[PDB]
């Protein structure tokens, strides 16, 4: 359905195209604070490289890097933006896509938590290097996986987020690579208060030392429903 907030990187060009934003000049899409005291090219590059290939209507795609600089508000790593919006984020039933994947470079270190594509609350994120399978990425709501997959490298694993913020339920949609999502979690319930300014996209790991990670992020966008399955123009499914 029609898009809410718009994560396109399109007009994101350079690392210095994220520092055009502040808290007195809100431009663009993206809010950039939750970071280290390091140029922004330390964490956040850009590249055609970095975007799930399939996804034909993005130029590019995020690498997010963390590493022992990465410190905002403690010693954990973090580097993370925030939608930019005026919109409600947080009403309806509403699809929070995006897709992400690691290399065989910077590998995220399977031994350490992380916590990715988070709310503020938690009350929905992903994380890796924890659990049962900590080489798996699992997804969680309300504070209990309810799905994981092993991260292998170089593939892309597809999400949307389906969250009744008036039910207070949310689900999971996911595929890899081209392939269309599939609803592979049936709503569950959590608190899925939202302020349209607390969603994460990026990377926290608690543990904080060398060597970095990177993990790349791309087509990144909130629809209404019905919920777009199709990834790109279809041509790689």
């Amino acid at each position: 359905g029609r898009i809410v907030w718009d994560g396109s990187f399109n007009n994101y060009t350079t690392p210095a195209d994220f520092d055009r934003w502040s808290w007195a000049n809100q431009v663009g899409t993206y809010q950039w604070y939750i970071k280290g005291s390091g140029p922004t090219s330390r964490y956040l590059n850009l590249d055609p490289s970095y975007k799930n290939p399939a996804i034909t209507s993005e130029l590019r795609g995020l690498k997010v890097t963390i590493d022992t600089t990465a410190t905002w508000n403690s010693q954990m790593m973090r580097t993370e933006l925030i939608p930019q919006t005026n919109a409600n984020l947080g009403q309806g039933n509403l699809f929070y896509h995006f897709s992400i994947k690691r290399t065989n470079t910077n590998a995220p270190d399977p031994t350490l938590e992380h916590q990715v594509m988070f709310f503020e609350s938690h009350f929905t994120e992903l994380k890796y290097g924890v659990g049962s399978n900590p080489s798996n990425l699992g997804w969680y709501a309300g504070g209990t996986e309810r799905w994981s997959t092993p991260f292998t490298a170089d593939t892309w694993f597809n999400f949307a987020y389906d969250i009744d913020f008036t039910a207070k339920t949310v689900g999971l949609w996911a595929s890899t690579n081209g392939n269309p999502l599939v609803k592979v979690v049936q709503n569950v319930p959590a608190n899925t208060f939202t302020d349209s300014r607390d969603f994460h996209v990026g990377v926290l790991r608690i543990v904080n030392r060398n060597p970095p990670e990177d993990w790349y992020v791309s087509g990144v966008y909130i629809e209404e429903g019905p919920i777009t399955t199709q990834i790109g123009d279809g041509a790689a499914a």
